[PDB]
């Protein structure tokens, strides 16, 4: 009763601006809990998240009214069975190491160095807009068919879609209380479709082996390519998270390192520590903090939570990765933390398709930054605003160097 009374007082604003004390209490008191402000359940412990994520018998891939509005109905996150296998066939192969490894030095590092040289000329930087986001959107956009879309547009798109997903304030009846918050996503969606539809039409009839051609034709009979609507919601999943998350991994890892000066110094002197740092960054401030989700396939009870079909169950992998039962002092960033899996890429059949590629983009981005500016530090003139409980990360990351 005490926990339910407290949850009735939690606002979306509190979740966005100060989630850690909320999830700390949930992990202790209610591993799965209904959040009235969001009209949805959230799972907060490692075991609640892992079990719900993996259990393909009692839960299906998640969705929500924001997913449907922003992405479309039949997106890969929500898909199961042959439909999910088919969408994974479309998106997965270009993201495997056998496919992307040559691009790391041919494409990714040159892209990173272009942005590195731009900030070198400034003598300081706001690393989100000036470095991490352009690198992320270019390196990912260039491998998902958006080679001809400029970085400003790609950043605008992911920010708009991510804002739409986060626009989850709902009343007791499940009605949006801020429908105007979808206007950026609605416009981004129209622009995305206007770019992709002519490419899909062309490549459907005359395949060329580019990324979108594979999305249409790989694993399909000749004469039965995927259609625009079969792909578009999933392409929007990738335009949101494929473009946003790598920049957040970089920023989370950078910020975490700044909290441990001796570890930051070690990493600047030895780039081979970056994979370990990046893994700890994902655990310490998981970019997809609670935007993963499942839906129940039957009425199912976990503790006081009796979940029913159609209801969103958000999986706070970011809270799971902060669970005191699994990690010692989980609120601390520790480059040398004892080896253990994390949930920042999820688990099971819906495990992130980008889980091998994203850490390589981030590794190269940080390698170049720390090699060029080993004296880099946070700019004390500007706070580092960290925001979000669905998607979480630094909004701005002003730095100085000597
Ligand atoms: C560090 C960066 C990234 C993080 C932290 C991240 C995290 C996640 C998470 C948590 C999920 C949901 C897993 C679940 O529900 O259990 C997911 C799904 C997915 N991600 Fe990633 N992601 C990242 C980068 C990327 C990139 C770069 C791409 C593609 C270019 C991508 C493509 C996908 C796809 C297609 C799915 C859907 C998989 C499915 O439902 O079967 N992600 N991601
Ligand atoms: C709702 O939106 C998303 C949710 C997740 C878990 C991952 C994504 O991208 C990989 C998304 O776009």
């Amino acid at each position: 009763g005490d926990t339910q009374e407290w949850l009735a007082t939690v606002t979306v604003e509190q979740l966005e601006n100060d989630p850690y004390p909320i999830f700390e209490r949930l992990r202790r008191e209610a591993p799965v809990a209904w959040i009235p402000a969001a009209h949805a359940w959230v799972a907060s412990t490692w075991e609640a998240c892992r079990t719900i994520a993996d259990d393909a018998t009692n839960f299906r891939g998640g969705t929500s009214p924001m997913h449907e509005r922003v992405l479309g109905t039949d997106h890969i996150l929500g898909a199961e069975g042959e439909t999910h296998q088919d969408l994974r066939a479309a998106v997965d192969p270009p993201l495997k190491p056998r496919a992307f490894r040559p691009l790391l030095e041919e494409q990714v590092r040159p892209t990173v160095r272009r942005y590195l040289e731009a900030i070198r000329g400034q003598g300081k930087a706001e690393l989100m807009a000036d470095y991490f986001e352009p690198i992320s959107v270019r390196c990912v956009g260039d491998v998902i068919g958006l080679t001809d879309v400029d970085s400003d547009t790609l950043r605008r798109w992911f920010h708009a879609l991510a804002r739409g997903i986060a626009n989850t304030a709902m009343d007791a009846e499940g009605r949006f209380t801020n429908p105007g918050g979808f206007a950026p996503a609605d416009e981004a969606g129209a622009e995305i479709r206007e770019v992709l539809e002519p490419l899909v039409a062309k490549l459907s009839a005359e395949p060329d082996g580019s990324a979108l051609s594979h999305y249409l034709h790989h694993g399909r009979p000749h004469g039965d390519p995927r259609t625009l609507e079969q792909l578009l919601p999933s392409l929007k999943v990738i335009i949101l998270g494929g473009l946003q998350e790598p920049g957040h991994q970089c920023a989370a890892t950078f910020l975490g390192l700044t909290t441990r000066p001796e570890q930051l110094k070690r990493v600047t002197e030895d780039a081979t520590l970056l994979p370990r740092a990046l893994t700890e960054g994902l655990r310490w401030m998981s970019p997809v903090f609670s935007a993963s989700s499942r839906l129940p396939l039957r009425e199912i009870t976990m503790g006081e939570a009796t979940m029913r079909p159609g209801q969103t169950v958000w999986l706070s992998y970011g809270s799971a990765n902060r669970d005191e039962a699994v990690f010692d002092r989980p609120d601390v960033f520790d480059l040398d933390r004892a080896t253990h899996p994390h949930l920042a890429f999820g688990t099971g059949r819906h495990l992130c398709s980008g889980s091998a590629y994203a850490p390589q983009v981030a590794r190269i981005a940080l390698e170049e930054l720390f090699t060029a500016f080993p004296s880099i530090r946070l700019d004390p003139a500007h706070e580092v605003p960290v925001w979000g409980w669905l998607f979480r990360g630094p909004q701005r990351l002003d730095v100085l160097w000597d």
